[PDB]
């Protein structure tokens, strides 16, 4: 077995064995090594191998795939510029804290300078945005050293996983794992074995990362949770402010457009708020005192007066009945707000979109929304997320890849139910059309490859600084005729039948006319309303 | 407002180094030197290019750079804008591409605690990271600050043309924001740079049997072009006699001239890499390329003696017309449609004067198979680093340049016609490319030929191609898609049709829209044997 | 000047945030900070180094930062400054150091048209800059806050308040050529005690030898196993395996603490493919020998109990070891340098620092046996440089003294032993100004063989390189160390190996420079391996 084989095969198996169950490939010639070894634990039912053609909105899979149940997942790629593509979503991924490993091939180190065909400086690229660039070295053509080679190879491996994983960190993220091989690059015409029982090299188990921070519940306070907040019951009770991707540790829901018009005494923050621009205005209120609970390391920049920081409150007191009371009138009050100048409005526009898929989902659903607009509609309409799985890039809130992290979230999803029945769960993505368009080429998914089994692509279609004079035209790019490059079913329909269509039981895009004229409108009845 | 004044000086010094095109995206923030810029576009001083495809728009800039030779800048807006410009930077980097980046940093505000998203690749292709610095407002101190700008913007256009390094290459230029004064008299720029000479004349004795390979970045030289030369369609031709690259291998040259930095061809490396024949590595600029350490020497030009022999010219010269005649005799009897039949029918139909935009993978490499004569022609590629990425605005980019020259000539003639000839896998690559606003300059004769064969052909021309890998190759190397090209042509309102190999040559020759598609479906199952048969027919 | 009230500001938060110590040099433009720093130095709420040579300076703000474990600032003033810095932030970046690098960038200035080196990107927590300070007082309050809660983040990465891996930060403070905090001198923002926990099944039956290297952790439930201690390595125990019985013995698995660097049997056991290498850290970070971790975590849960066969085996050797080297020191006939470690351990008491130089020395001090227990050792074993030892040494007993007098008695000693390479690398330490900080009870033990003595032990020093490895191993130099000592005003003798321990036992800041022979230090380890 020649040593790219060999490499490439203790490589695969290290990263299976730490728990990668999707791999995303692009191909070339230099990474061959690495597709022949991904292919045949493809065929063994090790991982399910995904096969795509642009590297950038391949990365955006994998993230999808990562974030859609919680697993490490490798993107693999040549050496050049198909590396390069892969900085849009590790910058995401460095923000959003996903666990992607770019498992880039690359041509030997020695040729680096000597001019040769599609090579580049690619160790160190991506520079501070991962959490680490490892190189494995050039594999030495020594069967005399392969128990050693075999045992600092896996070692390196693991290195990657834990770092992508954040497994001893708290702080999971991308890593580039380069990889210089050279020729023989394909097989000639048994591997060295890992651990018993499918252990890895070297075990590291999740750590668990704990600071305790004091917080007096009776002084009126407002729990503001953003992307990659945590679980906090013993602050279920209190009014809380949940972006849609913010998992809801309570039953006291505080809608973003109550917050303004209520009188906080301190603020719980937890993870990072990214999204409502009321929420940063209260944060930038330096005069209340905030406290950022996060689940790793970082923690948000967005109040200057944020007092402490920890994981976790332990609280005293309890908050004041007639302060719940308030907040809980006043949340009714700004939803009500919202859905009666919503259907007093004469025309559909992404809100009124919005608003029907929140409706239309139930318990189980996985919903993917669109970084701008759709996660703010969503939000606006007040949808409810106890119970459903929400993912959104708001790591970097990006327009790159949303189509393909979509189609990523729900085969990860899928298979991740097909791992314990019932029929596969739904996922429902709710994305704008220049977002769409945009990254329409992330369904681009091989006749050979897997498709999701239960994913419904709902585009809210309004058709839309001297940079800002494109958007003054519509730019009327055929949504249907999109999807017919790509081959994948679409269906143009109105908004009261998506209710309906989506509970008629593989992959499909529905497309609902949305108006945007008249959205200055609908927004400023809003305001008006409350 | 000292900020304001400080646009519109640089813009002005960019327009007199030679900048006449700009690509911005819309983004978090302004773009940098935004107003100034949109003053300049609305006088007709310089054109913009507004896309939302940061990725796509870095490479609308190369080919708006290497279409016509100028600089170009493009205007960052976003925190994505690092990550989506790198692989186009890194081409130009290798390429030699004069691209200028802007930036607009904000000294007044944090940093590290969470707008530029810094990657590690910056601190490694550029020739140059310039900041001008904050405005000051000083209005005593107006003519001194007016010099530095100006200087700066010139060191800036210096470092991205090689004015004095002959090393073209990005630039960062950052332009610091808190959110005219004349340049020289009759336009002239503030610092000059005269034209430079880097001078390292070897000596080569031609009676030596020698062949020529040149690639890219090449230079002309009028004293090697009598020598056999293996060409890369990029590669400027010194002269006469054509050696085909199928041809090498089936010859014993004694020594090499090694022209630019070749890439293309597995018989090229080869010959290069042979410890017992010398190799001269003639270069424009001060990187010289080496297959496994086996260059002899290293300069600019030849100082020859000597000639070569007769038999030795006769010799190449038959093998060549066997090359030559194995490709055109073998392709005849092929049953079905491939990427070279596409390659040997745009080559045919190419004349004088046109622009040819080739893909990587297999176009650019079955253009020399099929014994094109660049001569007369503008032939582009990214060679820097050979990526599929991109290619759709290179060829956008490189026609809006080359046609913008030709309409300042002032000539009374239809533009120069640009053919991009490209893979299937290079176009859904770059497919949002084609999404060009209303509002933005569009090509007037630009054909995108897209060779067809579901999947990457090259592949089944490597090692993982024979036959013995047929079970697993399809899929990870073949990659096949089904892409409906035509729709997708239509979704973006762009010209396209679908033809046979026969008709490509006259379709070219009838013009349509400014920008069309000619789709040629073509088999790559069979090009394994297609090659092998030409091969042994040589 | 909003820039004044920034830096005054900043320089505020930093005390709170735990700064006692900043060292600076003078350069070209004036220091970032330098008129905030000047007044709270004059106040006694910060105490300042300035130093000429900025690679020293560097080493002393790391041995400011590891005598009493606080973090401190340097102030960058010149265009050599993050070169000369360089060695010291990477050796703060290896071991963990706890150190600020200010910097005061000109916005209104070109840059790119003719001070950074590649090192920043690849050794720093965090690189924050605070942004130009705007004029206006009508945001003062929201201005104050923002400056403070960077500070905090700043002093937060530096120290390893979150992240458990403290290290090395570039805290930018831009300008153009008091607000309040919070009350009871509190932190602006507060960050309460961490715990990384990743726990570790170890059932203990298994015949297990610890090995505990830089950075180590204390752990009780370990404190009865036979262990290998490097001398920076704090003690869970009182059961020490001396480091020449290992090669001996045949242990089952290894316990891993911190990072370890010394000793060939330690590499060689850590890397044995048979042998279960358990690695337990502080910080997220974990070593390994030729690939051969089984886990990492941070603490281990045990089941059972050492064999009392295994524990009576490996004290035995323990003795077998420590007697053979005691007993071969005393029949050699030549003072080297392992004499002179011993000479050093055996003057050693209870609250006493013992800063270690690299090279022999600080291989040495554990050759002989040292009971580091109620001893502070420090040692640079993130790079194991020669370099800015002095420095590292001076900086340590400042602030170990300062730490002590913060508590009545005389302050404690802080005892140095370097090589004499090691000493004349960092000579210029000793060049403090009257108007400097100047150590009370610091003691550098000089031990002088005229070169390299470590390399008379490693391949090159076998005798068939006599002709050439003297020249490009052992590298002599004949300097006179007391007319050097002299030119700084710096006390100073050259004593003999038994009157180090009386002599230890009597000025602020001395020398004492034992003459060492390395022609007979090959024999004398071999003599040692021969006994064993
Ligand atoms: C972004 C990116 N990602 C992957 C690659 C690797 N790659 C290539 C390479 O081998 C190119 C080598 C050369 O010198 O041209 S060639 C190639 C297939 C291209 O297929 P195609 O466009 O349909 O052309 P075809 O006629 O099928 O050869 C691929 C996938 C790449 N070059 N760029
Ligand atoms: C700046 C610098 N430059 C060179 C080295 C290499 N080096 C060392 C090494 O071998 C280090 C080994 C260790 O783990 O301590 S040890 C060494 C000799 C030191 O001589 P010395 O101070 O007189 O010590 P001695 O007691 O004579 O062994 C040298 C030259 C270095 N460590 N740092
Ligand atoms: O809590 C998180 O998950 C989180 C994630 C991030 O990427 C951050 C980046 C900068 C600042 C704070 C961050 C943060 O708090
Ligand atoms: O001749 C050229 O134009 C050229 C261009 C390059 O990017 C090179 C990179 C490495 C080595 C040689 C190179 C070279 O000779
Ligand atoms: O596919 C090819 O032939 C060129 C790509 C290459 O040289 C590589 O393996 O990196
Ligand atoms: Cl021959
Ligand atoms: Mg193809
Ligand atoms: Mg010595």
């Amino acid at each position: 077995m020649n040593p790219s084989t060999t490499q490439a095969r203790v490589v695969v198996d290290e990263l299976i064995r730490g728990g990668v169950r999707d791999v995303v490939l692009c191909p070339g010639s230099r990474n061959a090594p690495l597709a022949f070894a991904l292919q045949d634990a493809d065929r063994s039912g090790r991982i399910r191998l995904h096969v795509r053609i642009d590297e950038r909105t391949a990365g955006y899979l994998a993230i999808g795939l990562a974030i859609g149940a919680g697993a490490p997942v490798c993107v693999a790629m040549t050496s050049g510029t198909a590396v390069a593509n892969l900085g849009p979503a590790v910058v995401e991924a460095n923000y959003a804290r996903v666990p992607l490993i770019v498992l880039s091939a690359n041509r030997p180190y020695e040729l680096l300078g000597t001019g040769a065909n599609q090579t580049m400086e690619q160790l160190g690229y991506f520079g501070t945005q991962v959490r680490a660039s490892i190189s494995l070295g050039l594999a030495e053509d020594a069967p005399e050293r392969t128990s050693a080679l075999n045992a600092t190879w896996r070692s390196a491996t693991c290195r990657v996983l834990a770092a992508a994983t954040g497994a001893r960190t708290a702080n999971a993220g991308p890593v580039h794992f380069d990889i210089p091989l050279r020729e023989p690059l394909v097989p000639d015409p048994v591997t060295p074995p890992g651990r018993p029982a499918g252990k890895p090299w070297t075990y590291t188990p999740p750590v668990t990362f704990d600071q305790p921070l004091d917080i007096d519940l009776s002084v009126d306070t407002v729990v503001i949770s953003g992307h990659g907040a945590g679980v906090h019951p013993n602050l279920a009770a209190l009014p809380t402010v949940a972006e849609p991707t913010a998992p809801r540790s309570g039953d006291n829901p505080l809608h973003p457009l109550a917050l303004p018009l209520l009188r906080p005494q301190q603020v719980i923050m937890l993870g990072r708020p990214t999204l409502h621009r009321p929420v940063s205005v209260l944060l930038a209120d330096a005069e209340v005192p905030v406290f950022a609970l996060t689940t790793g390391p970082r923690w948000p920049d967005v109040s200057g007066n944020s007092q402490a920081t920890g994981t976790r409150a332990v609280t005293t007191g309890a908050p004041r009945p007639a302060w719940l009371d308030r907040c809980a009138a006043m949340n009714r009050h700004a939803i009500a707000a919202v859905r009666e100048q919503l259907a007093a409005h004469p025309l559909t526009t992404g809100l009124h979109v919005a608003a029907a898929v929140s409706h239309a989902l139930r318990p189980g659903d996985q919903l993917v929304l669109g970084a701008s607009n759709p996660v703010r509609d969503v939000a606006l309409a007040g949808l409810d997320t106890r119970g459903i799985r929400v993912r959104s890039n708001r790591g970097v809130a990006g327009i790159d890849g949303t189509v393909s992290t979509a189609i990523g979230a729900a085969l990860a999803y899928e298979g991740a139910h097909e791992r314990t029945p019932d029929s596969p769960p739904r996922t429902i993505a709710l994305i704008g059309d220049l977002t769409f368009v945009h990254d329409s080429s992330g369904l681009l998914i091989g006749p050979t490859e897997p498709i999701p089994r239960s994913l419904t692509i709902v585009v809210s279609n309004d058709n839309g600084d001297v940079s800002s004079r494109i958007f003054g035209t519509p730019h009327d790019v055929d949504v249907g005729a999109l999807c017919r490059a790509y081959h994948v079913e679409s269906r143009q329909i109105e908004v009261d039948e998506l209710g309906p269509t989506l509970d008629q039981p593989g992959m499909r895009v529905l497309e609902v006319k949305a108006d945007r004229s008249s959205l200055r409108q609908l927004h400023a009845a809003i305001k008006a309303a409350l």
